């Protein structure tokens, strides 16, 4: 129905496309990052924030895919289809969840405006030719 | 972790399981109902309510599930595998998404308290023996 | 180019699609009701309401279509072609006029908000599985 | 030339045309209903209301119709022709008189606005296809 | 039961019986006069007068009788029965309609009291023996 | 039911018939003018004016007629029958729509009184002999 | 002397004839109801009500009729004449006394303004075709 | 069950039994007496008096008895039964109606207390031995 | 001594005869209802009500009758006489106790005036012919 | 299920059992006393006192017992069976009814406290040895 | 000795004995209704109300009954004795538990007074002979 | 629904598990103690206490098991299965009822807090090795 996941938060798919595909961390590291920082808030019966509301659904609909992978592992005695299904899952659908989890965790940790301006800064950094590219890339931190 | 989709809204998975599994409408037409009534709100760049965010996420991830089903049906070669994968997907991952869509659309249309009361009322009505239950099943209406 | 007959009033084609195709009455009954209830309204030189101009235009368009049907039935040499033309006319082009006449007549009789609420309620009713839907269906009436 | 009986009363011919032929009671029932409900008013000399003037003429004309029917039956020699004449005079022209008597009696008993709105609601109900209409028809009683 | 056609108009059946049966004009002439004088008032959607209210019903019932006659003449195949039925219809059933139409049209045109007095004045003239009966019968006129 | 399209706007069919049948422009040109001048108001969810509703209905009806013509040309098998049907359509059911579109578009562009007076002025100018009239026909302009 | 029973109470013979002839209860049941409900009032030396007076007179004359029937049954010899006399008595003179007793007892029990309206209501309900009337027949109740 | 027609008015059967059986006038004479004096009052829609109500009921039930007599005279095969039924009727059941009509008519005409006093006086007159009985019996009159 | 059980309360035997014999429930059900609703008031040393006073005596003399039945069962070696005795007891002496218990229990539960009105209404209901009798009979209840 | 006849009146079964069984009078004498002293109050439609209700109920159910005795004496065929039934009746069901009737009649005649004290006085007098007691037994008197 | 289960609640055993055996829903249905409507109150360490303690005790003892049933079924060797034992367990001890659960749940849902009057009305209805009783039963909802 | 029998009373199933399974007295002695001390309060129609409320239900649902055992022993014709069934009943289903009865009777008699402290003191006594365990086990007394 032409729904943009980040439009209600202020970004677009094109804006989030400034970062390369290899930039985003793994699903596992993001999940431990979430569970070590907002486990008591993603498990409480309150409308803490739309970021929390989106993170809950993202985690659940990723767990659905993990359960599907377990089911196709336990059934479908054809090894070729076994390998193809799981490979397609954790390669062509893990990227979207990585982007969503990274956005919703970085926003909650640092600031929506901070993340929004970091995206522009990183796009500017990555657009320049490598010869004139400065050695250090922009990074999100709260220390000097 | 351990997250309940309806706990932040006021319900639980067990409370939605009170109703029979063959009562909820089709996911094929629930999206049509949502698109014919809330498209302007769902495309808007604004937080309208906590219901809208969950509706958007559910619609998007179901669309991705349909994309996965299409990819399987296009790229796989074993008819048996193309049968089990699709059947599992749009039975097991379809029932709970039907429940989610019904809950959120009903909460947006009639009201959270009304839906919560209707759930309990229908659950109690169904279990009453037919010779004593009121003849007409409960229904949600706006008129 | 992208104009529908219901956006200016409050409804839409998809919203009006909640009712099944065969729900609407025939054309003769709708015309009889329109005449017997609002002839004086649709004879005066006044814009009583936007619901009246659309009714006038729809009635005139249906009259033109009926004149076309009479002409093709009278002045053609191929009975088969005559039959296909008339059948297509009163099978396909009559449904849209049925929907338009029903919408405008019901609005003028009961209220635009009442019609919208009835549409939503009937969509909810028809969406229910038959094993659980109540026997009686929603209807528009003023009696108790 | 196209005089209709209900325009002055606020209804129209096609508005009352939606009711089924079996919705109206018999003439022999509608006449006794009037005779038992409003008789002192129908015999009194004052114009009680415009609903009484339209009723007296209809009653007298139906009496004329019965007189014609019995005259035909008594003084026709062709049995088949007598059968068709009596059947026509008791079936085709009975429906209009039943409609008139029902309309006037129901108006006098229930008010005019109530009868008109009941007619509108009944038309709405009857135009609905049976697959979607509610099982029972709208009612008008006290 | 025993309803007087002329009682709400200050008259009675036997009072109107003073005039001979040949005095009343024909249905065609009476209907032409009505349609030429009060057509726009008879077709009005308002209660102009009880006279109009009665005239409308009388005209409609005469139309029904004409439809009956046409149906008999067309459908009925026996010429003798056809002729007998039509002769009876527009010989006997038309006289009362002629009286009613004449009464209501005259009361609409000249006046109820004028017609009431005219009936008595005509009775006086018709009772007189021919030797002393004036050769000019009473007439209705507006001068 | 004997309804006149222009009667609520202030004109009649006979008033628009005053001008010659060849004066009005083509349906394609009128639709292009409408699309290039009032699309943002014709596609708006508001009652801008009574002219806009009639314009919308006329455009939709013409689209339906064009769809009917396309269906006839696609499905009919007799070239002669296709010729008669299509030519009838865009020769006789087209002139009335040209008049309607011209009237409504000119009204929206210039004002109802200006368009109403222009009809009479142009007709009277055409009726007079050439030797006793201004040499150039009247024109509607905004400058 | 052309006297009506119910004309001093507010009804007529024709109005009571509106109801079916097989609706009124039996004479025995009516007498038992009267004896068990109003014996003290009927056996009192005071004008309790015109209903009481009429009830007393009707009961006394019905007792006289029963005494006549017993005398006929005792003294007559041929069975046929006794049969017709008795059957005529407790059919024809029984129906009207049933109507009288029902009217007076129902009045004394419920109210004249209620019994009068019940007659009209029941008659109109019975005349109505079954498919367009309430399914339950009207009944007089005290609770 | 044990109801008499005179207790509500002030008399009893025994008190009315002071007069001999052959004293009361005929049913016909009583009926013309009623019709010539209270015809307009016996047809009014008003409760003029309990006397009026009782007279109405008595007249109507005597009419029922007369109709029964006509029916038995018109439809019965046996002369013996035909004669016996009417002979019993207008001899045994007519006396009670004679007494009732006389009582009510005399009351309405003269006064209930006057009628009671007349009954009391006539008892004394009739019980006196014939030798000492005065020549003239008491009579109801309004003139001297 | 010509004593009526219900005269002191307001009803009469003929008035209580409106209900048929089959209407009243059994004796066991009435005793269970009494012992479940008013046991602590029937076993108390206070004049709570004349209804209680009558109920106590009725229950006691019914218990006496039951003791008589047990005694005649134990003795009276003749099975025929035993059978006639018990049959007479619990067929003809039980109906009166059923009526008494029903009357007193229904009065104590609902109200004396309500019971009287119900009796009158049920008499009216049962009097009418079956063809016109409404399908539902009057009943005593405190719920709609 | 455990109700005492005299508990509401202030006595017990064991208190009435204090007196000898042969002291109480006969049912016939007690009924004659009741009929000759309180018939006009026992026939009244009013609650005179709680004693009257108990007297009415006791008299009624004793009359029913006598009716049962008559029925068994009439219908039974074995003289021995009739003997046992009737003797059991008017001895065992008779003694307690004599006690009840005596208690209620004496109460109504003399006052509740007098009858209550008389029982104890008479019992203690009887249990006392003759040589150390008043020579004559106590008696209830109204003089 | 004689402890009436409902005496402390304003009710009485023969009062609840008039209801037919088909009036009460299944044990599974009643337990599901309880676990889906009052679970938060039934899991808390508070007392809440005297209507909760009896519900907890009944649920626990019924769980014991289920454990006994599955035990007998597993560790009984005679194929015939198990039939009678299990049928008795889920038929004769089922009715009393259904009565208790229905009483407590209906009280907690509708108020004690309403349920108390409904029992009297239903007893009056059920004691009427069929030839005179109304066609449909009195209703609590 | 995973309902703790002792949660509204400030206890826990694990906490009451400190006592050995042989510590609790027998059902007959516990019922005799209850009937000799709180009979007129358990048979009262009032909510004396939640302890009384629970004790009533415990007694009733034990009486149901006694009736079940009697029915089994009087109806089941197999003498091999009769033993097994009754032995299972009053060897396994009696222990939990004994624990419940002991807990509620002790809490009614001595006090909830006193019983709670006694449960901890008994555990402290029972954990001690035999060499240093005192020969006098803790007891409840007033």
């Amino acid at each position: 129905m032409d729904i943009d996941p980040y439009k209600e938060f202020g970004a677009t798919v094109e804006l989030l496309s400034f970062l390369p595909s290899d930039f985003f961390p793994s699903v596992r590291d993001l999940l431990d990052t979430a569970s070590a920082l907002y486990r008591e808030a993603l498990e409480s019966p309150e409308h803490c924030s739309p970021h929390h509301t989106a993170l809950r659904q993202a985690i659940l609909c990723w767990g659905e895919l993990m359960t599907l992978a377990t089911w196709v592992g336990v059934n479908l005695e054809d090894p070729a289809s076994r390998d193809l299904v799981v490979s397609y899952v954790n390669t062509n659908m893990g990227l979207k969840f990585r982007q969503l989890l990274w956005f919703h965790i970085s926003c909650l940790t640092f600031g929506r405006e901070t993340v929004i301006e970091y995206l522009v800064s990183f796009g500017v950094w990555i657009r320049t030719p490598p010869a004139y590219r400065p050695p250090n890339a922009p990074i999100l931190s709260t220390l000097p």
